């Protein structure tokens, strides 16, 4: 079966990872295992989204890149000139994934370059590198399957962010729209009278201070809480603990300013 197993091994990981937010290191690791090579998933601008090392490289600059999660601008920018997979590039390629200062320490340095194509776009580049061993057709299939698969995920990552923002904004709209003029004013205060994402406050105290009805402060909080913008614990003899669940909310409360 040979290749059939490994290809499923990928599929396996992908289907495990649906549900959890995308993880690139884990994806890189899986590829490294099935392919038996160094894996680097590089963004359009050199951000190492994730990477897995199959054989360490004693080179301090290389060592920094992996720490800093970044590859040289020049090096990265030139990868977009690779339109299709370019396989088994020696140590003398501009595109080699091994250090150039030591082209003798890695004579047997083969780098394969595999574009990552998303929704019909070049999302990034999957770089594979190893010492000595050639990248055969059977290896190449697993690189390209892998690339395609990583491309899905890069796209899902954004998909989920923009969807989550959408959801957050909605909440804020729910809340704001539900609030009466006076209540809104009151909220502006309560959030003014603290500075943080959470905190405690007695409405009775706030009422007399700023000259607003206990009543409204109290209904105002009730609406925010029903929207999902916060959660409140009645703290009995003294006030009510208040925890903002929506970051976006308080920013919104500035934007309108009169
Ligand atoms: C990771 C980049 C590699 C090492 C490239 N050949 C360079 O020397 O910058």
């Amino acid at each position: 079966m040979a290749s059939l197993q490994k290809t499923r091994i990928i599929n396996s990981m992908l289907q495990a990872a649906a549900g959890k937010p995308v993880n690139f290191k884990e994806m890189a690791e899986t590829l490294r295992d099935v392919i038996d090579s160094n894996i680097f998933v590089v963004s359009r601008r050199g951000k190492l989204l994730g990477y897995s090392i199959n054989q360490q490289i004693e080179n301090d600059r290389m060592k920094k890149m992996l720490e800093d999660r970044q590859f040289p601008e020049e090096y990265t920018k030139n990868l977009f000139n690779v339109p299709e997979t370019s396989s088994n590039l020696d140590i003398n390629s501009e595109y080699t994934a091994f250090p150039v200062e030591n082209r003798d320490l890695f004579q047997a340095g083969l780098t394969t370059i595999v574009p990552i194509i998303g929704g019909g776009e070049r999302l990034g580049t999957l770089i594979l590198s190893r010492l000595q061993d050639q990248f055969n057709d059977d290896d190449l299939i697993l690189a390209e399957y892998g690339a395609t698969v990583v491309g899905m995920e890069i796209l899902r990552e954004k998909a989920e962010e923009i969807e989550e923002e959408a959801r957050s904004k909605a909440v804020v709209q729910m809340a704001i729209s539900s609030l009466s003029y006076s209540e809104l004013e009151a909220i502006e205060h309560i959030f003014e009278e603290l500075d943080g994402n959470e905190g405690l406050l007695v409405a009775s105290k706030i009422a007399d201070r700023v000259g607003i009805t206990r009543s409204v402060i109290v209904n105002a909080l009730r609406k925010l809480e029903s929207a999902g913008v916060i959660e409140s614990r009645s703290l009995g003899m003294k006030g009510t603990y208040i925890k903002v669940l929506n970051n976006k909310f308080l920013i919104e409360l500035e934007n309108l300013k009169s």
